[PDB]
């Protein structure tokens, strides 16, 4: 229930920020209980699947991921949904051109899915889920039934990604 | 293909690792094109238990700081059973967790893949882990599954690998 901050620790700066939090829970009766975590901030960031009812498609993104290559991504390269961190401006702005700039595709209205944190552990990082029809980075147009079977391969291994492959599975969309 | 790591430099070490990695890359044509940050707090696994005989779920709903100062009032978030891989097989992992955490023992576990979370700084992956359960300031939260999944569509669940789990509890068929 109450919750104090009792520090804000800056531990690096260099362009996000990584901080250690001392804060204060009660407990029921407080029983005042002191906890010290690690948080990291890179600010929030939106991401967006494209997809094609008629030739039942998807377009998704293949760049290198640094910090998947040095944990086990052995060539670094990371199938993902287009995706950015947010801009000073509207989420729904940032995402359409994202997808213009990463995919080449013009994307039509934008639906908005939800806002999840992906790691909240020790990460602040929301991300803003989009889906839309259309009509180095590697720019793949796939088979709607190839990227999910690519799930099931461990070729597709990018949370986000899963996610919103899963979310159009289930709206039918692609029915 | 060609990939050179120039430089780590720690930024910082006070438990987890963030690291300032200088990295080389090759292109195309063998252009070589040279910085990000990259934070490692280890790998993780998670965990959803269901009920297929009552339709249920179970979750938890713990403080989060890491909400707390980005939009989460109070801090409490609705979440798969989860938590950072010891030096183990992340099956062994689980088990404990969900035990640990939820009082429910399991059985079968079954693995579904593994996922980076946040890839574009974070090196963390998730395994993924879906049993059914029984029995015969951690709040362990027993649902419906429907509850459940109109909770993501109501923004009362809002996290990503709990939202996959059940997603993927959705498409598997074993609660119809
Ligand atoms: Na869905
Ligand atoms: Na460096
Ligand atoms: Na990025």
């Amino acid at each position: 229930q109450q919750i104090t901050l009792i520090k804000d620790k800056i531990l690096s700066d260099n362009y996000f920020t990584l901080h250690n939090i001392t804060y204060d829970l009660t407990r029921k009766d407080g029983e005042v209980i002191r906890h010290k975590r690690e948080v990291y901030d890179r600010g929030n960031g939106a991401t967006i699947l494209l997809y094609n009812t008629k030739k039942k498609t998807v377009v998704l993104i293949r760049q290198f991921r640094v910090a998947t290559w040095v944990n086990g991504n052995e060539s670094g390269q990371l199938i993902e949904s287009c995706a950015g961190l947010l801009d000073n401006d509207e989420p729904e702005v940032c995402i359409r051109k994202e997808a213009i700039e990463e995919t080449g595709y013009e994307v039509g209205e934008v639906r908005k899915l939800f806002e999840l944190y992906m790691s909240p552990g020790g990460v602040t990082e929301l991300i803003h889920f989009f889906i839309a029809e259309y009509s180095d980075i590697e720019v793949l147009e796939l088979p709607f039934s190839q990227a999910l079977e690519m799930i099931k391969t461990g070729e597709i291994r990018d949370g986000k990604t899963v996610l919103l492959l899963n979310y159009l599975q289930t709206s039918h969309l692609m029915d």
